[PDB]
């Protein structure tokens, strides 16, 4: 079953390809739209286009701009027009990444970097308790200390708990546009002001929400309060074309109000043996094609198509968000505007929920403190019209689930209940690695 | 043309951003033809084809999501597995997919910082030859190591002598390179896991350029004259590009390790995420499945039997330049190159007015430094485009038109390259090297 060595002879191109059909028979689950995230459009006609625009592009490496100088200006365009979307002006800057993580690594070691400049030993990272896993990864990456600050019952990071958190140590304060795990978006004109008056760089991370936001107003759906460049304070944003953009998986953005930010996440290699040395992000060698491929995405769309896409999301998080708390024995978690949608019980344990979803083939993100557990609507859902079965499947499950309250949760959700309540975090990261180390099994 | 600084009010349909791109992909060099040094290594139309329909056919895939994906799941645990025995690991041996060799050597460098602080070390060095990838240093200012860097011998190869006095209570982990990239010389990896063994410290092996030529050259015909893999025992991790000789598409790359004892310092785990127990192997959170799927399909296509047929094509080219190269007067070529790479020297001008007189006649080749060299990287399409002859000619004529001036006056980019090396600030390289970065990202 498994191949555990290179074949003596090489495979036809045909050989390959039927070969390859088999691993993909095995990854169609998405397509009925019953994945949570994962996919944000996977539209036909969509991904052709976007194949396409790769394969123009396939051997380009941004490595070497003097070589393929055409990339090196989609690329330039791909930053300029998502600054123009989250109104930066002439100063504003950025660079593409290859996702999220790699945004906000990038802004955090741009941070630590200047922190350093100012005497600051170990900067530390001021962020709310609903902050992405990432900024974890660059406390650990990177030497900086990760302060992670309590919610407010509405699930928005508490203001006040975060000011008491700032020290001579803070070299960046965090919000989220919308935090992942309920699909909140924090107060960043609340937290922007602590950032004015203790003079900290505020990252505001719209990975998520970046290319849902930005059309929020024109789609007839304007929010309460801003959460741009516009916002006194903010001097970065990081975004995922790979997400709202409909973009291939692969590509992301991390934008700065000023130059003077973007120059610290910079590497520079001036004495190299192999030549001087400068790299704007974590990679050398990048797949040129995804870049070309973004840029495909956007100009596909344009404005129009942006509006069209985030007008269907937002009617179908909206129903669904309605329905959701007319149902007796569940609520959702604070105020979502967006795409995600929190639930939670205080009735039952919320994860027998999830393993009835799951059951009737959902796949459902279950969440922890507090337990809980979200769906996050993409365009594949709103184009395949799942929201009616969704809302009749949770109907179902809580009716089932209402009538023994108090029995035991088994399977996965029991798992997932007992490594909240586990006094040894240790065991729970031991487990993590050995989840790890059985992808990478051929037995 | 002008640029796009927004948004277009209304969206392109797919025909016309097809046409749109093909006036950017128009404006990229004449790789095509051969006169790009390294930078791309096969570049063959039905190749192309192939692992753009294999991209095509995973183009949503993200193994963020084992449980949404389990045939790319299947896949990289192969192009693993493969990898592991193509530089003879054995049953404990295991790795990770990776989006580059840059990414592969940090996160060996991460998991080599993680054991070091486990052991009290609290800054943990990174010892490594002078010719070790830029990217070491890269790992030593993102993850707060002290790098040191140790001088070469006449052959362009480590001082095991000098390393062995680098070695401290501090060291984190050994490199060496097969081979380095501005000589194209292979380190004495045998020598240098004598110290590894003995200090009972980390060896990392850079295969990232070699790679996926040093595993076929026994069965090219051309052995090579030490062990570098698996089997010399201290060598504890290895990276190889598969986007390079693996002829794989960009963003794909590997790191190996001997045991999983090692491989588990370098994952990321988050039990306490309000979004759930987070567990990461590598730098990335979501990435492009669609580009393992290209990689497991060329490693499938080309199998042993054509890596081991285009590794002789480019070790005859090699070779067939290099004594062409030693036998021209006014150059030299720097230590042995047993590979792929060939760097050049001169010590009757400045070499720099060679590289200067190749760019003038079609050709992109490396600007070295710390000595002032030049380099050419032969790739499959260097030995399928055929131009070697070209290359001699070119090479012989530019040498002939310098040796009638010998202590004329450079010019143009090679005098920048020159003056840069003898700039006693190296703040002012450091801030020009700002300014080139921030140009790229210019719409002006
Ligand atoms: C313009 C030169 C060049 N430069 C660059 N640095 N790195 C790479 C990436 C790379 C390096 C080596 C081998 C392979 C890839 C480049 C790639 C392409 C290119 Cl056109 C440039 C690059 C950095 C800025 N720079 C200089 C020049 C002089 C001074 C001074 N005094 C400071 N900086
Ligand atoms: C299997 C679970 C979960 N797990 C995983 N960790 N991270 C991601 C990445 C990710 C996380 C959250 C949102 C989006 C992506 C996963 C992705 C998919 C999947 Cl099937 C698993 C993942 C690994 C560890 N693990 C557990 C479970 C229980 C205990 C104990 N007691 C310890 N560990």
């Amino acid at each position: 079953e498994y191949v555990k060595a290179l074949p003596s002879q090489g495979l036809s191109s045909s050989a390959v390809l039927e070969k390859l059909k088999e691993y993909s028979s095995m990854d169609a689950f998405w397509q009925e739209g019953r994945a949570s995230g994962t996919v944000y459009s996977g539209e036909e006609k969509l991904t052709e286009l976007l194949v396409k625009a790769y394969g123009d592009f396939a051997w380009s490496n941004p490595l070497h701009p003097d070589i393929f100088p055409g990339l090196r200006k989609i690329e330039a365009e791909i930053v300029r027009i998502a600054c123009s979307l989250f109104n930066g002006g002439p100063d504003s800057c950025g660079c593409v990444t290859s996702g999220g993580t790699e945004s906000i690594l990038m802004a955090c070691k741009a941070y630590r970097d200047l922190a350093f400049e100012k005497g600051i030993k170990t900067p530390e990272i001021v962020a709310p308790q609903s902050a992405h896993a990432a900024f974890n990864k660059a406390a650990s990456y990177f030497g900086m200390k990760i302060v992670r600050v309590p919610l407010t019952k509405m699930m928005e990071v508490d203001v006040r708990a975060m000011r008491r958190a700032i020290s001579r140590n803070t070299a960046m304060l965090v919000c989220s546009t919308p935090q992942f795990p309920h699909g909140v978006i924090d107060p960043v004109p609340e937290v922007a002001k602590l950032a004015v008056k203790y003079k900290i760089p505020l990252h505001v991370d719209a990975c998520l929400g970046g290319f849902l936001i930005v059309f929020m107003e024109k789609a007839g759906y304007p929010l309460e309060h801003p959460f741009d460049f516009r916002v006194k304070g903010v001097t970065s944003i990081s975004a995922d074309t790979h997400k709202y953009g409909y973009a291939p998986k692969g590509s992301s953005l991390v934008l700065y109000s000023d130059k003077k930010y973007r120059n610290y996440q910079f590497f520079v290699d001036t004495d190299w043996q192999g030549g001087i040395y400068a790299s704007p992000t974590i990679a050398g060698s990048r797949p040129g094609g995804i870049s070309a491929a973004c840029w495909a995405a956007l100009m596909h769309f344009g404005e129009n198509g942006y509006v069209e896409a985030t007008k269907q999301i937002i009617k179908t998080a909206r129903f669904l968000k309605s329905e959701l708390e007319n149902i007796k024995g569940i609520f959702v978690f604070g105020n979502p505007q967006l795409s995600v949608i929190a639930l939670g019980s205080r009735d039952f344990d919320i994860y027998r929920l999830s393993n009835l979803m799951t059951a009737k083939g959902w796949n459902l993100n279950q969440l922890q403190f507090p337990p809980s557990i979200h769906f996050c609507i993409t365009l594949l859902h709103a184009r395949k019209r799942v929201a009616i079965q969704f809302l009749k499947d949770i109907r179902e499950s809580v009716t089932q689930i209402m009538k023994n309250p108090k029995a035991k949760t088994t399977g996965m959700g029991a798992i997932y209940g007992m490594a909240q309540t586990t006094v040894d975090r240790n065991m729970v990261a031991e487990l993590s690695s050995v989840f790890l180390d059985s992808l990478y099994s051929t037995d």
